[PDB]
C-alpha cells in the first residue's frame, strides 16, 4: 500500500510527526509501529510505569559487558507500543538548558540554535500549574505539578536549600543554572499524558492517516539513490515522498545499518550488503548514568507499597494519593566544581528505595552524570532484522565521569546529612553501603552506576563535509534522497535534561522542516 510519507516508530517524535504531517488532507501518512495499542492499566497509572519492564511493552535490550562497570551488562528498557518510550517512561518533563544547543548549532548551524528550537519546545507544552513557570500554555502535552507529592519531598527541597541550591521559580529549563524543584509531569488529571494521547489520538480519525501496529520494519528499500519504502515481514509500504525513521536511538540506527547505510566494512562483516557509505551510523552514542544513594527511612514510605485498596479508592475517586506519583518527584541541578555556569550533575529524589533489606522503605537520591565524556556505539550482531543490535555505551570509559559521579555522591550525602533530611533516615539501605572513603567511592561508583534511560546520538546531525554526520541540518540522511531521521538519535550531545522533551521537540521541528507552515 502506497503513501506519501511512511513514518517508522510511534514514539515521542513519530507520534508528533504523524499528527503534524496528516494535518494536510491531501497527503497520506503511514505510521508503522512494532508494538500494539497502549491499552494496559500500568501505562495510565504514574506509579506503575516500572512494572512495564520486561513486558510486551518493552523491547528489553541489554548492553554488552561494560569494562568501565567491571564487566556488568546494563538493562536497556525501551517502549514498544503506541507512544513508544513516552508510554513507559517516568513522566518527567525536564527540558534541559539553553546552552545545550551550542554543540547542536556548532554541528548543524543556526537552524539548531536555542533561539530556533525554543518555540518548538514551548509549543509542545500546556502547563496546568501556577504562573511564573517557563513552560508553554497552549501545546498538545499537558505538563502538571504533582497532585499528591510525598511529605518527604518538601524536606528534600528544604535540604537542597540548606546546601545552597534554591528552589527554581520557573521550574527546570528556566534561566537558573543551579537549583531544585518539584518535577514537572507529563500528566493530565493524575494519569499519564503521552505523545500518543497528545498528538496521535486526536489525529486518528483522519482519513489520510493509517496507524499500523504489530509490524516491525526490517529495512528501508533504496532504489536509484532514494528511499522508496520500507519492508515489513510480509509486505512493503511505499512512500512517494519520504520515509522518516522515528525508531529512536536504537531502532533508527539499526534500520539504517540493515538497509546498507553505514560503515561498509562493518556492514559487510555483519552479513549486510553496503549501499551508502555513512560511517557515523551507530556512533557517538551517549547516555546519562546514575548512582542511587539509598538510605533506610525512619518514617512511613507510601511509595514502597502504593497499590493498596485505600490508594486505589482515592485514585479512582480523586486521582490523588501514591498511585498519582511518578516516584521521581523532585530534581536538583549543580556543578561538581561548585562553579556558576551550566550544571554537570542532577540529583533526583525518589521517596522509595529499591532495597529488599528494608522492604522498599527507604529514600533515594539518584546522582546523575549530565555531561559524560564517555562515548559508545551500536553495531549489528548480524543481518537478521529481528535480532537485537550490539549496544556498547562505553560507560565510565572516561575517568573524569567517575570523578564527577563521586562528587555528586558526596553532595547527595551532604543532603542526607542536612537538618531537613537527617531525621528521616537511619543508615544506608543495602546494597547501598553508605559513606566510604575516596578510593572506595570510585570503585563503588563503577559497581553501582546504571543507565538513566536517555540514549542519544547514533544518527547525529551535521553539515555536509562532516564525515561522521548521519543526517544534514534538515534531518536528511546524507547521500540518500527522500529519507530522514527524526528522534533522539539525531541529537549531537546528550542534554542537561530528560530526553522525551527533546524527542518531541525534534518531531515538531522535523514536521516544519518537511512541510513549512503557510
Ligand atoms: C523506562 C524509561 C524511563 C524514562 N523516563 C523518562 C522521563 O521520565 N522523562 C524523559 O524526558 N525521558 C525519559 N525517558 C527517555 C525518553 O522517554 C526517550 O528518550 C524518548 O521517549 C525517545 O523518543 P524517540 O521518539 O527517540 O523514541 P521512542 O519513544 O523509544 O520511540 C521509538 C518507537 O519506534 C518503535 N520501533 C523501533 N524499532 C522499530 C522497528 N524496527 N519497526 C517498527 N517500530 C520500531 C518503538 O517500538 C517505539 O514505539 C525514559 C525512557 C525509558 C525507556
Amino acid at each position: 500500500t502506497a503513501f506519501d510519507y511512511v513514518i517508522v516508530g510511534a514514539g515521542s517524535a513519530g507520534c508528533v510527526l504523524a499528527a503534524r504531517l496528516s494535518e494536510d488532507p491531501e497527503v497520506r501518512v503511514a505510521l508503522v509501529e512494532a508494538g500494539g495499542a497502549d491499552t494496559d492499566r500500568a501505562v495510565r497509572i504514574p506509579a506503575a510505569a516500572a512494572h512495564l519492564f520486561g513486558t510486551g511493552y518493552d523491547w528489553g535490550y541489554s548492553t554488552v559487558p561494560q569494562a568501565g562497570l567491571g564487566g556488568r551488562e546494563v538493562y536497556w528498557p525501551r517502549g514498544r507500543t503506541l507512544g513508544g518510550s513516552s508510554s513507559v517512561n517516568f513522566l518527567m518533563w525536564v527540558p534541559g538548558h539553553a546552552e545545550d544547543y551550542e554543540p547542536w548549532a556548532r554541528a548543524a548551524g543556526d537552524l539548531w540554535s536555542w533561539d530556533a528550537v525554543r518555540p518548538f519546545l514551548r509549543g509542545a507544552e500546556h502547563w496546568t500549574g501556577g504562573p511564573g513557570a517557563v513552560y508553554g500554555t497552549e501545546g498538545p502535552l499537558w505538563i502538571s505539578p504533582p497532585r499528591s507529592p510525598d511529605p518527604t519531598t518538601a524536606r528534600f527541597l528544604q535540604a537542597c536549600g540548606e546546601a545552597g541550591l534554591k528552589e527554581m521559580t520557573g521550574g527546570p529549563g528556566g534561566p537558573e543554572h543551579s537549583g531544585c524543584a518539584l518535577t514537572p509531569l507529563n500528566e493530565r488529571n493524575g494519569a499519564r499524558w503521552s505523545a500518543a494521547d497528545g498528538y496521535l489520538r486526536p489525529a486518528m480519525d483522519r482519513g489520510n492517516l493509517e496507524v499500523i501496529t504489530g509490524e516491525q520494519v526490517h529495512r528501508v528499500l533504496l532504489e536509484d539513490g532514494r528511499a522508496t519504502g520500507v519492508e515489513l515481514a510480509g509486505r512493503t509500504l511505499t512512500a512517494r515522498r519520504e520515509v522518516v525513521l522515528s525508531a529512536g536511538t536504537v531502532g533508527s540506527a539499526q534500520l539504517l545499518m540493515l538497509s546498507g547505510i553505514g560503515d561498509g566494512p562493518q556492514l559487510r562483516a555483519a552479513g549486510v550488503e553496503p549501499r551508502v557509505q555513512l560511517p557515523g551510523v551507530g556512533r557517538n552514542l551517549q547516555d546519562h548514568v546514575a548512582v542511587d544513594v539509598m538510605m533506610r527511612a525512619t518514617v512511613a514510605v507510601p511509595l514502597a507499597d502504593p497499590d493498596t485498596p485505600a490508594n486505589r479508592e482515592l485514585y479512582e475517586r480523586e486521582r490523588r494519593g501514591p498511585l498519582s506519583s511518578n516516584i521521581a518527584e523532585a530534581v536538583a541541578f549543580l556543578r561538581a566544581d561548585g562553579g556558576t555556569g551550566a550544571p554537570d550533575l542532577e540529583l533526583i529524589w525518589a521517596p522509595v528505595a529499591d532495597s529488599e533489606a528494608v522492604g522498599g522503605q527507604g529514600l533515594t537520591i539518584a546522582v546523575v552524570l549530565l555531561q559524560p565524556d564517555s562515548r559508545g556505539g551500536i553495531t549489528l550482531a548480524g543481518a537478521d532484522p529481528s535480532a537485537a543490535p550490539l549496544i556498547d555505551p562505553g560507560y565510565l570509559g572516561a575517568e573524569s565521569d567517575v570523578r564527577t559521579l563521586a562528587a555528586g555522591v558526596r553532595f547527595a550525602e551532604r543532603l542526607f546529612a542536612a537538618e531537613a533530611l537527617r531525621g528521616l533516615v537511619d543508615g544506608p539501605a543495602a546494597p547501598w553501603p553508605g559513606p566510604v572513603g575516596d578510593d572506595a567511592l570510585e570503585r563503588l561508583v563503577r559497581e553501582r552506576a546504571s543507565t538513566l534511560f536517555h540514549p542519544v546520538g547514533t544518527c547525529r546531525m551535521g553539515r555536509a563535509g562532516d564525515e561522521q554526520a548521519v543526517v544534514d541540518p534538515w534531518l536528511r540522511v546524507h547521500g540518500v534522497e527522500g529519507l530522514r531521521v527524526a528522534d533522539a538519535s539525531v541529537i549531537p550531545r546528550v542534554p542537561r535534561g530528560h530526553t522525551h522533551a527533546h524527542a518531541v521537540m525534534i518531531g515538531e521541528r522535523a514536521a516544519e522542516l518537511i512541510r513549512p507552515a503557510g
